[PDB]
């Protein structure tokens, strides 16, 4: 089975996000006062050979942990997956 | 009426993605041969006041275009929205 696994890495709610803060202040706020907040993060999407959706998702979380794609104390992650082909 | 609008910006399929290429080569490939590809992008999430889901998403689309959050000739964008509160 081939899975498309998405990994979204963002800052925890209580940790300052300089990119989102800056974009909101100098770009978004000027464009529209209907957009009240901007949070920024990293998006990584993987193609994964696996035996199940669980195996694919857990594999990516392990990657994120072991290979330090994020810092558990300041960042939070979200993993979404879907079978493809 | 509040909407959570996600904006994912990635490179078009035919345009080199240096981050994805590099992560795959030096980090992912080393971690697991079951992860065959990595594509990288930016993730931005906005909280938007709007009268409809359409108004909220088109507004973020306009933001992305007018304020140059991406280059349409080399980047692709995906917008997802969900009502909150």
């Amino acid at each position: 089975m081939l899975y498309r696994v998405e990994l979204i890495i963002t800052n925890k709610e209580g940790v300052r996000d300089p990119e989102g803060e800056t974009i909101q202040r100098y770009v978004v706020s000027r464009f529209s006062d209907k957009i009240i907040e901007t949070r920024a993060g990293k998006y990584l999407v993987f193609r994964v050979n696996s035996s199940s959706q669980q195996e694919a998702t857990e594999l990516v979380k392990k990657l994120a942990d072991e290979m330090r794609l994020y810092n558990p104390i300041v960042h939070k992650i979200e993993i979404r997956a879907n079978r493809i082909e």
